């Protein structure tokens, strides 16, 4: 089996990205941001407290012949930025993109974080890493990927993520189409639950190569790019008036700025991300202040690649037993 879904940013500026998802029987459709550096499969629901939820699509399961009580289990999810979630689970039918799962844990929330509530494009969140990061407790379960495997085609993802534009997430077929050139793989790393690898190395604009291993993760489900101070300070060196802002939480830039495109290695292979891309606009209505998409890690504990970086790649999450990621050019 295959499935391929479409990816569309919620906004003009790529701030996240949502993708329909069929949920129960008959179908409810609802918009779950992918995401690579998460296990949980969470949505909004009729048991979401009310006053948390604004505007989004709600999963009601006593609507949906297949819906299952999960029967003791619960979860919470605690992510990088502060922003959380947590509730009980059922057990569902669950299709993206024509590929479907039985029996798959939807996580349904009860409380969410304001971050969540004033997100009203985004419905929930659909985990991509390993099933190990699953919060999902006293049973842990399984991510939609995971359960699917054994069905696919082969035993991987795509993300194509668009700039300012929609882009694609594919599940077990890797579309030749899609990219130019070749794909160069890389190990992964699941020690940490996550798409971790190693890039071999950055440009700044039209400057050298620098040949150091920077780990990291291949995250969907953050926006920016985050890398080590002293990677990104030498990128930020290259705009006028750039500077890291305490007020603001990070490097801003003027919004007159052209800003120069950041080079990736994955082994002997390059990604370029155009300038464009690390352009996140005014810190607010009318600024001059440029909010800057490539930020330091150093208050992380884990550099990202994040949408800034894959959405100027095809990337393949292949999940063979050995694990790989691959990057194509497009
Ligand atoms: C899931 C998601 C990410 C995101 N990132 C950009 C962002 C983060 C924090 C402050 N200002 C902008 N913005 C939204 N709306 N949803
Ligand atoms: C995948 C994902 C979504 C999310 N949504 C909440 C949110 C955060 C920032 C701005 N607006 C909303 N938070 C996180 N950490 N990951
Ligand atoms: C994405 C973005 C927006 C922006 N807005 C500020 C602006 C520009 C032109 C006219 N009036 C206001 N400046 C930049 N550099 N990038």
């Amino acid at each position: 089996s295959t499935g391929s879904a479409t990816t569309t940013p919620i906004d003009s500026l790529d701030d996240a990205y949502i993708t329909p998802v069929q949920i129960g029987t008959p179908a409810q459709t609802l918009n779950l941001d992918f995401d690579t550096g998460s296990s949980d499969l969470w949505v909004f629901s009729s048991e979401t407290t009310a006053s948390e939820v604004d505007g989004q699509t709600i999963y009601t399961p006593s609507k949906s012949t297949t819906a299952k009580l999960l029967s003791g289990a619960t979860w919470s999810i605690s992510y990088g930025d502060g922003s959380s979630s947590s509730g009980d689970v059922y057990t569902d039918t669950v299709s993206v993109g024509g590929l479907t799962v039985t029996g798959q844990a939807v996580e349904s929330a009860k409380k969410v974080s304001s971050s969540f509530t004033e997100d009203s494009t985004i419905d929930g969140l659909l985990g991509l890493a390993f099933s190990t990061l699953n919060t999902v407790s006293p049973t842990q379960q399984k991510t939609f990927f995971d359960n699917a495997k054994a069905s696919l085609d082969s035993p991987v993802f795509t993300a194509d993520l668009g700039y300012h534009a929609p882009g694609t997430y594919n599940f077990g077929f890797i579309d030749t189409t899609a990219y130019t050139g070749s794909i160069t793989y890389t190990a992964v790393s699941t020690k940490q639950g996550f798409w971790e690898w190693t890039s071999t190395g950055y440009a700044v604009g039209s400057g050298t190569f620098k040949s150091t291993s920077i780990d990291g993760i291949a995250d969907t489900g953050t926006t920016l790019l985050y890398l080590p101070a002293t990677v990104v300070s030498a990128y930020w060196a290259q705009v006028s008036g750039a500077k890291s802002s305490s007020s603001v939480g990070g490097y801003v830039f003027p919004c007159s700025a052209t800003l120069p495109s950041f080079t990736f290695g994955v082994g002997s292979a390059r990604i370029v991300i155009p300038g464009d891309y690390i352009d996140f606009g005014p810190i607010s209505t009318g600024s001059s202040s440029c909010f800057g998409g490539i930020q330091s890690s150093a208050g992380i504990g884990i550099n990202i690649f994040g949408d800034v970086a894959l959405k100027a790649a095809f990337v393949v999450f292949n999940g063979a037993t050995t694990p790989t990621l691959g990057f194509a050019s497009k």
